[PDB]
Formats: C-alpha cells, sequence, structure tokens
C-alpha cells in the first residue's frame, strides 16, 4: 500500500532486474504517499511482481513541510537517506537497472540526491519522473548532472510550485492521472530502451 520497502527486504541472491526508488511529497504517509502505488501497480504489471522492487525513501525522511524552503528544497538528512538507498541498491544489486520518482518536496529530493550521487551509480538510473517539481524554474525544468531525456517533469499549469514559488495550489494534487499512464509509460520504456525485452 503505502509502505514499500522492496530493495531492504529483498534477498541479495535473488535481485530484481528494476529497482525504483521514490520519494513522496510534504506530511505524505508510509513512503510511497498518493502517486506512489498507483506507479508502483503499473511497474509491476509490466516487469512482474518479481522482477521489479519498488522502495519509498522512508527513513530520515519525514516529509516536512517547512523543508521546502530549505536551499536544496528539502534537508540535508533527507538527501542522505535517499543517498543511501541508491547506495544499498548498487551495492545489493549491482546489475539491476534503476528508475526514479518524487512528487513535490519528494521531487526536490530526488533532483538533489541525483545531483550529489557518485556518476558511476547516476549513470544506472534509466530514467526519472519528478511531479510538481519544487525547483521547476530554478533549474529549468532539469535534474543538474543528469540527462534532460532521461527526465520526465509533470508541472500542471497553475501549479505554483513549479513556477518559483512555494505556494501550494489545487492543481499541485492534480497528478493522478499522470502517475496512472504517462509516468509509468515513461519509465517503462526508459527501460525497456536500455534493457531490451
Amino acid at each position: 500500500r503505502t509502505t514499500r520497502d522492496d530493495l531492504i527486504n529483498g534477498n541479495s541472491a535473488s535481485c530484481a532486474d528494476v529497482i525504483f526508488i521514490y520519494a513522496r511529497g510534504s506530511t505524505e504517509t508510509g513512503n510511497l504517499g498518493t502517486l506512489g502505488p498507483s506507479i508502483a501497480s503499473n511497474l509491476e504489471s509490466a516487469f512482474g511482481k518479481d522482477g521489479v522492487w519498488i522502495q519509498g525513501v522512508g527513513g530520515a525522511y519525514r516529509a516536512t513541510l517547512g523543508d521546502n524552503a530549505l536551499p536544496r528544497g528539502t534537508s540535508s538528512a533527507a538527501i542522505r537517506e535517499m543517498l543511501g538507498l541508491f547506495q544499498q541498491a548498487n551495492t545489493k544489486c549491482p546489475d539491476a537497472t534503476l528508475i526514479a520518482g518524487g512528487y513535490s518536496q519528494g521531487a526536490a529530493l530526488a533532483a538533489a540526491s541525483i545531483e550529489d550521487l557518485d556518476s558511476a551509480i547516476r549513470d544506472k538510473i534509466a530514467g526519472t519522473v519528478l511531479f510538481g517539481y519544487t525547483k521547476n524554474l530554478q533549474n529549468r525544468g532539469r535534474i543538474p548532472n543528469y540527462p534532460a531525456d532521461r527526465t520526465k517533469v509533470f508541472c500542471n499549469t497553475g501549479d505554483l510550485v513549479c513556477t518559483g514559488s512555494l505556494i501550494v495550489a489545487a492543481p499541485h494534487f492534480a497528478y493522478g492521472p499522470d502517475a496512472r499512464g504517462p509516468a509509468p509509460e515513461f519509465l517503462i520504456e526508459k527501460v525497456r530502451a536500455v534493457r531490451g525485452s
């Protein structure tokens, strides 16, 4: 449901081919929040339950609303947590293709983590999806040090966080359809582009 720790719980002897690491939005529950489960179900349909590991960013990431105001759009502790998960994935399953995503503060967290990641691991992330990207204007719709072709940003018209502010308006909560269709569609396509079929 809202909590998935497939990477942490997973057996190194039976690694999935695809590992998805996702960061929830502010004040959301579990480690997947409102959008994560929808993406997860569709990834499982495409790759099979044993084919993909779903891992939310929990631990030190409290998804505290106020942290949106910090320099990187989230806390240092949260970035360390997500970096640690990418590092665990790389160590536990060196041959798995990685994919990532984040919503709202989670999108800033995903961008900050990916920017700080060792390039060898970052290069294994075949595609990243960002919803209501809080640093969209500041980063010109990109994740620093990460290719534009592997990035997909979903920023609704009227979602003020996509236009340089931290005001939360109704369009910020209208990413449901994207999480159910185009976001997993993009992730699946990017994984198949490099893994083949």
